[PDB]
RNA sequence: GUAUGUCUAAAGUUAUGUGCUCUUAUUUACUAACAAAAUCAACAUGCUAUUGAAC
């Protein structure tokens, strides 16, 4: 088989790989079967982008503390954005949220039903400001099993998700950074998003930000029906199934994407 | 407007050196000189979007 390594994205990993002071090492680094010089500059050209690398190829004291976290450098970025931001409190959940599959069950006939105990969570603004929703009615169920059935959603995923976020908790700690609550004021965690995602965002025909390819919204989207239709895009993966889909998305103005780079 | 052309049957030698029986065109169908300038009669009475393996 293709090793892994040849066919992901390695962002997480060429961020590490410079954390630890390989450095143009990296460029040149000893693996057994070496990921594609295309990936490799595509990841560097990410980093730069996030501000962890600069425009000679070299790590950035940013660029360390985002190694810091267990994350892909975009969920690291948001998070110490959040901070200054004031929504690290929120952001920790929802990060942690992002980082779990498979957090809503979907059996082969229930396709309504899954939906609709899903749809008594929902955000308007997005599928993210939904997964806080989703955690807070679980915590307020006492965390409880029979509730996550009830409402078609994987207690597996939760109690990782809650797992995550004290560990993240632990590692901000860690760096000594305040969980500062932004509120209801939810506009501060998109305005954090567009800090980390400045390259997955789409707009309506959905159409990509900066390659211009048309793309959709995937069918469990809280944004996503014969209906719904938000005019700019900012989103978590995109990815090829059945269709080119953004995974999950939330809605963005166009002016915080050039405040954010 | 159903092209048209050539050939031959000639003369023998011109004197010397009835049954049977198919058929709702089951035809090998044949000719193109003729004409070509075709559009009234249209069209239903109201527009759509859907599902990923695993760590
Ligand atoms: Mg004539």
């Amino acid at each position: 088989t293709i090793p892994e390594i040849q066919r992901t994205n390695l962002s997480n990993t060429l961020l590490l790989l410079k954390s630890l002071d390989v450095t143009d090492e990296l460029s040149k680094f000893p693996f057994i079967d070496k990921p594609p010089l295309q990936t490799f500059l595509s990841s560097l050209y990410e980093l730069w982008f996030i501000g962890a690398i600069d425009t000679s190829g070299q790590l950035t004291p940013l660029g360390l503390q985002m190694a810091k976290f267990p994350l892909q450098p975009s969920l690291s970025k948001i998070l110490l954005i959040a901070v200054r931001n004031g929504c690290s409190d929120e952001m920790l959940t929802i990060v942690s949220m992002l980082s779990v599959p498979q957090v809503f069950y979907r059996p082969k006939e229930r396709q309504k039903e899954a939906d609709i105990a899903r749809n008594k969570f929902f955000i308007a603004k997005s599928d993210h400001l939904t997964l806080l929703n989703v955690f807070e009615q679980w915590r307020a169920n006492n965390f409880s099993s029979h509730w996550c059935n009830k409402h078609f959603v994987q207690y597996k995923s939760l109690v990782r998700a809650r797992d995550i976020r004290d560990q993240l908790l632990t590692i901000l700690k860690s760096q000594k950074i305040p969980v500062i609550s932004s509120g209801k004021d939810w506009d501060i965690i998109k305005k954090c998003i567009c800090s980390g995602f400045a390259h997955q965002a789409a707009k309506i025909t959905y159409v990509h930000l900066k390659t211009g390819v048309s793309v959709q919204l995937h069918p469990t989207s809280a944004l996503h029906g014969l209906g719904d239709l938000p005019p700019y895009v900012v989103y978590h993966e995109l990815l090829m199934t059945s269709k080119e889909y953004i995974c999950c998305v939330t809605s963005v103005d166009p002016f915080w994407l050039m405040e954010y780079g």
